[PDB]
This record gives structure tokens, C-alpha cells and sequence, in this order.
């Protein structure tokens, strides 16, 4: 039955708009297959279209906003794009139709409406670009009856091992098509849908913009050669209309020009299924998907007071939809330094200069290929897998569709190498790389990232203990299936646990350090004078200078999160030998958090170094780091240390702003200094951890029940309202929030862990 659910999940999830790096495009969960993308831009001049054309996601003055109004990857959804530069409001509706043996069928409606500022007679170029990778696959444009292009539908017939036989149709659509009275119309026609069918080597098919522009340029060169000149030039929109040449190839460019509003459909029909998909099917299944999205949202994200209002529900639907709508399928080689240079051990003072010298040997090489199916922080800025971000992303997604979340977890752990390393940043293939400066592509097998994916696994375990509808929960509804998933993943979780303990070890034994355990102590590898990128809190202040005797309380707390998860999963699988070890490690971390990291003077947890005189020193910088044992759920609800942490959390002069918890205390010497990334702003991912732990204490007997209830109530309200007010004013989820003004700052379209807000509103943890 595990095998049966696996195949049905495969078939359900195969097709999607799984190219979140571009406004709109489709690909299946197959490395070398059929991909589509949408391009559009106004044309007012002989030179403007190169500057107006849209393809890859951006955010700037020219784009008001964009995102998914509703989305669920098994069914499809609706995207809204508000383009000021091109004066267009665009809708892309995408729907999946199950059937046959090859992942089913799908359809898209593209609709563009001029805004009130646009010229009513605006000419808009729209391109549908289709590519297919594979040695033994075929794709052919059926030629038109008409001389110069198509009056009706463009039909593509293709075949592959992976998709079987299929037909991809771009409909005639509705809208005025401009007609040229120019002499050129005798050879190029007066204006119509055109198709160019081309072949390039498989590895460059993703470069749609340059491929398109090379064809436009060859057309303009043809005009120059054949005496079309500035004495009497064709109109711009005819100069940029490709000569019709349909045929077979691994690239097909479908170009339409519209005057005023337009719409057209894309119908992908799987031959292995029944009747071919129609525009009538598309309209019906779009209406059905909305109805089903609506009913699941009310069940899963039942917003509690005081966020019951319709405004909050629309806000919640927008944040959730953009998070799950960012799901991508990536395929290609990663760039990895596999030298394991001894400088990467960082055992000496000044280790950052040694490691810089090693990096400057440039022994990094492409390896793979790998695939990844994952949500992303940001379409315009970070359209790729980040390891600790994905733990936050999957908390709401698992509520929606636990089988989807387990698919993404499996996809991530299938990247783990023999030693137990997953790269914190997955840049798979040339397309993924095109967005990342070379200096920043190379992954390092000594760089960790917080194991936040274990949190998702903890939610799954608690749910396990206590057709698209049925599939979404198969892995909890059928315990045999749930357990088999954990049996197969369990060794990889354990391998990662051992990797952390082996590669991120701190030094107790070699200094004057007293503690309950000689073993449990941790130091993030990879830190520079001003940074610790691997912790996730890039520029949160750490001991100066960095030093091989450093110990990091967040890293120890993360290892606690992992042991506790392995106790749970180990127990379920009857791995008795394993569970007794985990139990002794947990006990050791509990004691060593106090013996190495607790400051009585300051009343919080601290990172540690060793002095100029080789002695253990605490270095206290009050902020997220100070609370880590509490954020990760390691403290007993009666702990005196908890009470001191609750006082710190609640203190307005330290962490507590009207807009949420500050990353760093106003009292710290490093408040608002340097890049001020994690040195004052409010981050929703760490606020979400605080909110969940306060709620845990508020719904249990103990000395802090009422303190925790008050802080829970207020922090939930402060966080939700800051994210909502900013969404209402800007249309955006932001990366972080200003604790003086409450303004969203840094990166827009951060959905992204800012979307946890939908879990905070729905409550009941
Ligand atoms: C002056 S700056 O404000 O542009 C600035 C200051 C400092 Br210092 C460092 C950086 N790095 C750039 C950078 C690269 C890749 C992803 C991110 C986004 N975040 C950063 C999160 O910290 C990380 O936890 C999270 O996984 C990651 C993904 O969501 C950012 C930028
Ligand atoms: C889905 O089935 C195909 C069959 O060719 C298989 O090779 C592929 O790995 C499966 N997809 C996954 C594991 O998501």
C-alpha cells in the first residue's frame, strides 16, 4: 500500500507551474522534458520592446505587484500580475485534469486587461515559448492553411518516453489583432499569429529571452537587406512580428500581437488519457478548483479571534497561496568544493584567513545532476531551496497537505551525501545559476544550517500518533504508510545527527572548562570576523575575535531539537539501542546548556569563547540567540531560567517592540550597527517559534501559565497586525519589519517564512 500511495502521489504532483523564477511557465517533475514560459511587453517604438518585455520575476517601480490568489499544486490556481510599465493587469489560470498513465493533462488561460492609464490602442506582444530536452523525443508544429501564419489554433504534436504522446494547443484567443497596410504585408502578411520551430543544443533551451531576440534580430536584418528603410518603415509591431516557419524542433515560439484587451488558452492533452482537453473543460475545472480551495482553507486555516474578519481571511489566503505557489522543480549540477582542505577544520586562531586561502585554490567543480522539489523564500530574489527556510515553509504546507510536505522532505534528504551533508543553498542547473553571482555559487561540505525540517517531522509524528482530498492525508490516515516513510527516512536523519556531532563539534577537553558532559559542545563552522552565515542569523553579534574555542548556544539547542525527534521516531520503529543513546545525549545537552551557556549575572543564555588568558568567557548579546533553549522547546515549564527569559522577552527596553520581538536588544552595544540585518529588525520565523513556545506554557499548569498567556495574546496580535498592515498598504510580505516604525523593509515577496502568519492566526498548536 506504501508503493500504491507513492505512485498515486507521483501521478498527482507531476505537472505544475513549477518555474517560480518566471511570471508564468509549466514543467513536470522530470529533469529533461517539456517546459513552457509566457513573455509579454508593450511596443510603442522601434527600440522599446527589448526594455518592456517580461519573463523572469523582478520587483522595481515598473511592477505594482503579483502573486497567487489561490493555489494548491494537485489542482492549480489563479495568478494576478499588475504591470505599470506595460499598463496591463494580467491573470494566468492553471488547472490540472487527471487521467492516463503520464501525470494527466493541464490547461491555462492568459488574460490581459489594459489599466485606465494605458493608451486604449496599445499594441502588446505576447509569446508562448515551448522547449523539449531529450535525445529521442519529438515535437512538431502542425502548419497552417493560411500563407503567412495562423487564423486559428496552433497545434503542437510531441512524443517522449516520459510523457508518451501529447498535443499542446495555443488557441486563437479573443482581442483585436492590428493589420498593417504596408508593402511588407505582401511577404509577411498583414498581421496574424506566427510560429517559429527551431533546434538548439539541449543545455541552452532555458535561455528563452536571448533565443527570442536572436530571431527578432534576424527578422530586422532581413528587412534591412530587402530595402525596408526609414524612407517608409513598416509599423514597429510588424517589424517585431516573426516570419512564420512552423516545423519540428526542440524550441517552438508562438507569437501574437494584440491591440487593447486580449485572452487566449493553452491546452495540454495527454494522449494516454481520454478526450482532448477543451476551453469548456478549462472554465469548469477552474470554477471547481476555487470551490475546493475555499472549503479546505476554512477547515485547515480557521482564523481565530480577533482575526475572524473577511479582511484577515483575504490576507491569510494571499500569504498561504504565495508560499505554496512558490513550489519549484529544479534539475542540474551544483558547484561544490570537494577538496576538504585542512584549513576548513578551523582549528587555529585566525582560521578565516586560512579558509580564505583554501577557497582561493578554486578546486570547486560541478557535480550531479540533482533534482529538488521545494518551496522558496522569494520568486524575484531567492528562487531556490534554502535548507532552514524550508523547515518554516513546510509548517503551513503540512497543515494543508501532509503528503505534499513529506514529498518535499524526501526530495531534500535525497540530496544528502555519504557523510550526512545537505548543501544549505541548492543552485541546480545553469538557469538557477544565472541569478547567482559566481563568488556565491560554491557550496562547502563543512557548512551546516539549522535542521528546521525536524520541526515538520515532529508535527507529522504528533499527527501519526493522534482522490486529491484522500491523497493529501494518506500518510497519516494509513499508519502502515506513515511508519514505512519514517523507516526509510530514519537512517538519513540519524546520519545527519552524526554529521553535526562530527563536523560542528566544540572543544571542551583542551581548555579549563568544567561541565557535566565532556562530549556535548558545538561551534558553527564558516564564521568570518563580522558574520556567521551558517547559523542563519547572518550578522547577529558573536564573540570577537572568532576563535576555535567558541561555543554557540543556538547550535547546541538545534542538536537538542534533533535528539528529541530521533527519540520519538526511534521509539515508533522499536530502535531500542538508538533510543538509549539519544536519551543520554539529551540529558547531557540539558546539563551542558546550563554549565557552559547560562549567565546568572545577565539572566539569559550566551555564546562562549576563551579569553586572551585561555579561560572560558561568556559573551552576552541579548536577543534571539539568548532565548534559543526556550525557542527550541528544551526548558521544563517550571524552570526558574524560563521565568528570567519571559522577563527578557516582555521587557520593552530590551526585545519587546509594539511590532514584535527585536532580533537584538536596544541595550546591546551592536544595536542598529553595520548592515543591521539581525541586529534590531523583527523576523517572523523566530517570532513564530516564540509564539508557539509561549502558547505551550499558557495551556499547562505551572508558575508562568498567566505571564505566558498574556505575552502569547499580545505577541500573536502584534506580529499578525504588523504583517497585515504592511500587506494592506504595499501588497507585499516583507523579509523583516522595522521595530521603531513597523514598516516592512529589505526584500519584498518574502513567502517565504513571513507566511507563518497564517498558522499564527489559526492558532491551536
Ligand atoms: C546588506 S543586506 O541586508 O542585503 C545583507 C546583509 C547580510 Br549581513 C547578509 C546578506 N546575505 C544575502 C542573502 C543571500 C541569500 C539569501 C538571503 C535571504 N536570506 C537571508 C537570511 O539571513 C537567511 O537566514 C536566509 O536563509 C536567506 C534565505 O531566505 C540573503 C545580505
Ligand atoms: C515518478 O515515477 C518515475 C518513473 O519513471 C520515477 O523514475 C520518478 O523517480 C518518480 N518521481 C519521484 C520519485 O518523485
Amino acid at each position: 500500500l506504501h508503493s500504491e500511495i507513492g505512485r498515486l502521489n507521483n501521478q498527482s504532483l507531476l505537472w505544475g507551474p513549477y518555474r517560480p523564477n518566471i511570471y508564468f511557465g509549466t514543467r513536470p517533475r522530470i529533469g529533461k522534458s517539456l517546459m513552457t514560459g509566457l513573455m509579454w511587453g508593450k511596443i510603442e517604438s522601434y527600440t522599446d520592446f527589448q526594455h518592456t518585455v517580461r519573463y523572469t520575476c523582478e520587483q522595481n517601480e515598473g511592477m505594482k505587484g503579483y502573486g497567487w490568489d489561490e493555489y494548491d499544486p494537485r489542482r492549480g490556481g489563479i495568478q494576478s500580475i499588475h504591470d505599470i510599465q506595460n499598463g496591463l493587469d494580467i491573470t494566468t489560470s492553471f488547472v490540472k485534469i487527471p487521467g492516463g498513465a503520464h501525470g494527466g493533462s493541464w490547461a491555462a488561460r492568459i488574460k490581459g486587461t489594459l489599466n485606465d492609464d494605458a493608451p486604449k490602442d496599445q499594441k502588446t506582444i505576447v509569446v508562448f515559448y515551448v522547449s523539449q530536452e531529450g535525445e529521442n523525443s519529438e515535437l512538431e508544429a502542425v502548419p497552417s492553411e493560411n500563407e503567412f501564419g495562423y487564423e486559428g489554433d496552433v497545434i503542437l504534436k510531441g512524443r517522449s518516453e516520459a510523457l508518451g504522446n501529447y498535443k499542446l494547443v495555443v488557441t486563437k484567443g479573443k482581442g483585436v489583432i492590428p493589420q498593417s497596410d504596408h508593402d511588407l504585408s505582401r511577404l509577411r502578411g498583414p498581421g496574424q499569429t506566427v510560429v517559429q520551430s527551431l533546434t538548439y543544443p539541449d543545455e541552452v533551451l532555458w535561455q528563452a529571452k536571448p533565443i527570442l531576440f536572436q530571431q527578432l534580430k534576424a527578422g530586422i536584418d532581413w528587412l534591412v537587406e530587402n530595402k525596408y528603410d526609414v524612407a517608409d518603415p513598416p509599423p514597429p509591431w510588424q517589424v517585431y512580428l516573426l516570419a512564420n516557419k512552423p516545423g519540428s524542433g526542440n524550441v517552438h515560439i508562438v507569437q501574437k500581437v494584440f491591440e487593447g484587451d486580449f485572452e487566449f488558452d493553452i491546452l495540454f492533452s495527454s494522449e494516454s488519457a481520454g478526450k482532448e482537453v477543451t476551453s469548456k473543460d478549462l472554465e469548469r475545472e477552474v470554477k471547481q478548483a476555487t470551490e475546493v480551495f475555499g472549503e479546505r482553507f476554512a477547515r485547515v486555516f480557521d482564523l481565530k479571534a480577533p482575526f475572524q474578519g473577511d479582511n484577515y481571511k483575504k490576507f491569510g489566503k494571499s500569504m498561504f497561496s504565495n508560499l505554496i505557489g512558490g513550489i519549484g522543480y529544479f534539475y542540474g549540477h551544483s558547484l561544490v568544493d570537494r577538496s576538504y582542505a585542512p584549513e576548513y577544520d578551523e582549528e587555529n586562531e585566525g582560521f578565516w584567513e586560512d579558509a580564505a586561502e583554501a577557497r582561493a585554490r578554486h578546486q570547486e567543480a560541478l557535480e550531479g545532476p540533482y533534482e529538488l522539489f521545494t518551496s522558496i523564500p522569494s520568486r524575484p530574489f531567492f528562487p531556490r531551496g534554502f535548507l532552514w527556510d524550508e523547515g518554516f515553509h513546510l509548517l503551513p504546507i503540512a497543515d494543508w497537505d501532509i503528503d505534499l510536505a513529506l514529498e518535499i522532505i524526501k526530495s531534500w534528504y535525497n540530496l544528502m551525501d555519504e557523510d550526512g551533508w545537505i548543501a544549505r543553498e541548492q543552485i541546480l542547473g545553469a538557469e538557477a545559476r544565472s541569478k547567482v553571482p559566481k563568488e556565491f555559487q560554491t557550496q562547502y561540505p563543512h557548512y551546516a544550517n539549522p535542521p528546521t525540517l525536524f520541526l515538520v517531522l515532529d508535527n507529522f509524528v504528533e499527527r501519526l500518533r493522534k482522490l486529491d482530498e484522500t491523497l493529501s492525508t494518506a500518510s497519516v490516515d494509513n499508519p502502515e504508510v506513515g511508519l514505512e516513510y519514517l523507516r526509510r527516512l530514519y537512517p538519513l536523519l540519524r546520519r545527519q545527527f552524526d554529521w553535526f556531532r562530527k563536523t560542528q563539534a566544540g572543544d571542551i577537553k583542551s581548555y579549563d572548562r568544567e561541565a557535566y558532559s565532556t562530549k556535548e559542545a558545538y561551534r558553527w563552522r564558516g564564521r568570518t570576523v563580522s558574520h556567521c552565515l551558517t547559523s542563519g542569523l547572518d550578522d547577529y553579534p558573536r564573540p570577537q575575535p572568532p576563535h576555535p574555542g567558541e561555543l554557540h548556544v543556538d547550535l547546541m539547542s538545534w542538536v537538542g531539537v534533533m535528539v528529541k525527534s530521533l527519540i520519538s521516531i526511534g521509539s515508533l520503529l522499536g530502535a531500542t539501542e538508538d533510543v538509549e543513546f539519544y536519551t543520554k545525549v539529551l540529558d547531557a545537552i540539558e546539563h551542558n546548556l546550563d554549565d557552559l551557556h547560562w549567565s546568572e549575572k545577565e539572566g539569559c543564555y550566551c555564546d562562549a569563547t576563551i579569553d586572551e588568558f585561555e579561560e572560558h568567557k561568556l559573551v552576552c548579546h541579548k536577543g534571539y540567540i539568548s532565548l534559543f533553549p526556550f525557542l527550541t522547546g528544551l526548558l521544563k515549564p517550571d524552570s526558574p531560567k524560563l521565568g528570567k527569559l519571559l522577563a527578557l522577552i516582555g521587557d520593552e527596553s530590551e526585545l519587546w517592540s509594539p511590532y514584535g520581538l527585536r532580533s537584538l536588544s536596544k541595550k546591546d552595544e551592536f544595536y542598529g550597527t553595520a548592515e543591521n540585518y539581525w541586529r534590531s529588525p523583527v523576523w517572523i520565523n523566530i517570532n513564530y517559534l516564540a509564539i508557539v513556545q509561549l502558547y505551550n506554557i499558557a495551556t499547562q499548569d505551572g508558575p508562568y501559565k498567566e505571564t505566558a498567556r498574556d505575552l502569547y495574546t499580545r505577541l500573536r496580535k502584534n506580529i499578525v497586525e504588523t504583517v497585515y498592515r504592511n500587506w494592506e498598504e504595499t501588497g507585499f510580505a516583507w523579509e523583516q519589519y522595522n521595530p521603531e516604525t513597523g514598516k516592512g523593509q529589505r526584500t519584498q515577496h518574502f513567502t517565504g517564512w513571513t507566511s507563518l502568519v497564517v498558522k499564527i492566526m489559526s492558532g491551536h498548536h
